[PDB]
């Protein structure tokens, strides 16, 4: 049974905080069914785990890739992910056939649907010796999307889904959709680091997008999506990029001059010397300009 | 004998994704889950298990993390730190006031966990702290206070709410602050993988504090190990402000070290004043000035003594 990477940090804990297996057994729960659980043996149940976290005085939030349960799906992906990145094919290939074996016969579960639409994505994009094919992934990526159109509450892993799918690139980008997946999860205040990177990622890259394509009706919904976006004091890239989200909204509107637009450039590209290496520092000045030169056309082209 | 744990939320949230996402309850039983206990346990009777939530999980493809604040249950001990945290906050007192007594009764007589005396401490700290009609001492405080002090002393592995406590500690200034015990800390929690934006906020306002007040000491030693280990704190690159705290501490290193000179600070802190108008509201604005006033002045005096 994997729940160990769980079991073996709340060991670490209780056995660093000088807590005695007893406290336990004082406060309901078995110290046995915990410590078979530590273990590969049997099952714990919620109320346990939690009486057994207050007895450790543990955040839940604390424990992080110890939360996740390592089941066949998760353990293949996880085998996956490295193969792909060290570039070990063989391996990545043959876990792919595996888990689609897996899958066929495996009972329904999103999950699964969802890990084996990101393999079949990845083996395209980067083994360049794949047996998947086009049709493959397009049938399963109209089976998720279906599911997408029909839901009405998203996961973290529906955005996850939406930009493989772009990078992909086979079907055309769903860009109505992305914008109901963006509300559904920025609905709960996100408090994954991880998912917040993502989610940061999507939003800035969709902006950029909407303003080189010039099509000012999708640039002000993207906006207004932005300007209901909520940012942490503290998220300074982010509250940047809000800033600059306004000025952009000005200038569309005509209630600004694009002599204040270059001063405001000109702040910033002096300001990312702080806080950015110069690859990153050359790569943000460009979207500026880019950005600079798009709306230059739309108020030239009104 | 054991305590009731309130899991409403997390049947309603479970209830709420599956309903959302279309997967009828006959999917659970063809994944190994009872639905008869789960819908049990959605309601208010029987006890799920680990292994049924994590099938759960990837039958709804959800992260797990995605959930954090409905996986912890509402205990007694959570649902009187809500309650006693946004009462002391909206300052009604009286409220304040009776969850401190009750609490004080349900842990004097509740079986021991680390948790109950943490927020029980949490409790008598910020009554003393913020309620001026207290009925909390001083001597309270400090007994307890020392208890869990020496259960950090004797510890190995310390968690984000022993940082917690550490910095309330330091607020409610009853007796004096540890240092070195709050280096071991420090040193603990970042450690692991630190992937909740909580804990990274409590940890970087810990280390932010500490560097400020290390300056204002004007003790140089003690000032060089909290810049040695300021060194040492790995940041993501997307998390401006860090970076340059990180980049403030580096200068501050070199004036120290003779490497630069106090025109290079002013330079720098010139550059940094322009820079965060850009991020920061106007009041942050000016109290982040301040606190680059306040370093300014202390490095003034260090280098006029040294």
């Amino acid at each position: 049974m994997e729940y160990r990477p769980l079991g073996e940090e709340i060991e670490r804990i209780r056995k660093g905080k000088n807590i005695p297996l007893r406290v336990f057994d004082e406060n309901g729960v078995s110290s046995r069914s915990y410590q078979r659980f530590v273990q590969g043996n049997s099952e714990l149940r919620i109320s346990d785990l939690a009486i057994i976290v207050e007895i450790l005085s543990i955040s839940p939030m604390e424990m992080t890739e110890k939360l996740t349960p390592m089941s066949k799906t998760v353990l293949a992906k996880e085998q996956f992910n490295q193969a792909i990145f060290s570039k070990n094919f063989q391996e990545s290939s043959r876990i792919v056939a595996d888990y689609r074996a897996y899958y066929e016969k495996s009972s329904f579960a999103l999950g699964k649907q969802e890990v084996m639409y990101s393999m079949l994505a990845l083996e395209y994009l980067f083994n360049p010796q794949t047996v998947v094919t086009k049709e493959e992934i397009i049938a399963l990526e109209n089976q998720i999307l279906e599911r997408l159109i029909n839901a009405d509450v998203y996961t973290i892993f529906n955005l996850k889904f939406l930009a493989l799918q772009k990078n992909v690139g086979l079907q055309p980008f769903p860009t109505s959709l992305l914008f109901r997946v963006l509300q559904s999860v920025n609905e709960r205040e996100i408090i994954d680091i991880r998912s917040l990177e993502i989610i940061e990622q999507v939003i800035i890259d969709f902006l950029f997008a909407a303003i080189v394509s010039q099509n000012v009706p999708h640039i002000l919904h993207v906006l207004s999506m932005f300007k209901e976006y909520e940012v942490g004091e503290n998220n300074w890239r982010m509250i940047l990029w809000k800033k600059i989200a306004e000025k952009i909204e000005m200038i569309l509107t005509n209630e600004e001059i694009f002599a204040d637009w270059s001063i405001f450039k000109e702040q910033i590209l002096l300001s990312i010397t702080l806080f950015l290496p110069k690859a990153k520092q050359e790569f943000f000045a460009g979207q500026l300009e880019k950005i600079e030169d798009s709306l230059k056309e739309i108020k030239e082209n009104g």
